[PDB]
């Protein structure tokens, strides 16, 4: 039995991930990968008994760069997320030939996902490296440094610590279960 807890003292409620998302979603994405394009993913799932459950990888229509790649029709996931009442629990994507790391744009889009929802996750592929991670902001000093964080320019540096990776054990739990990929391209 693990209880975890933010940088403030809030508790972190579990997060249950299927241990075959990582290379499944690095299958699906392997157009993008072997054409050295960033694709990412969206970490659906229930609420059951105070937990989460990651039951859905949903794949939005996106635009893929080298460097970042964000959603393009946000409408029609949140349609799919309403119709069959999935909660977003994080995101993942793919770093094709770069480091595991969390880029700038990466700290400013996750803000907004631990914002809505604390025990949120990013998880990051690099699959040249062959490595991969599981990180959040650091809560609060880290979702405060990028809420203030109207600085310009896509690769801006950040003051002090940011980020830290969700911890093994964890607040996120890496489990046998069975796994849906939702392709909405
Ligand atoms: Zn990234
Ligand atoms: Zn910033």
């Amino acid at each position: 039995k693990i209880h975890a807890y933010t940088e403030g003292g809030k508790p972190l409620r579990t997060i249950y991930l299927p241990k075959l998302l990582k290379k499944v979603f690095l299958d699906v994405v392997k157009p993008n990968t072997k054409k050295n394009l960033e694709t990412c993913g969206i970490l659906c799932g229930k609420l059951r008994q105070n937990a989460f459950f990651i039951t859905h990888l949903v794949i939005p229509l996106q635009e893929a760069t080298s460097d970042a790649c964000g959603t393009t029709d946000e409408a029609s996931l949140f349609e799919f997320q309403d119709k069959h009442n999935l909660l977003t629990l994080g995101w993942i994507h793919t770093h094709p030939t770069q480091t595991c790391f969390m880029s700038s744009v990466d700290l400013h889009t996750h803000c907004s996902y631990q914002l809505m929802l604390p025990e949120a996750i990013a998880i990051v592929m690099a699959p040249s490296k062959n490595t991969s991670g599981i990180f959040r902001l650091l809560d609060p000093e880290g979702l405060q440094t990028i809420v203030k964080c109207r600085k310009p320019g896509l690769f801006h540096p950040h003051e002090g610590k940011v980020y830290t990776m969700v911890a093994q054990p964890g607040h996120v739990r890496e489990i046998n279960s069975k796994l849906q990929v939702v392709d909405l391209r």
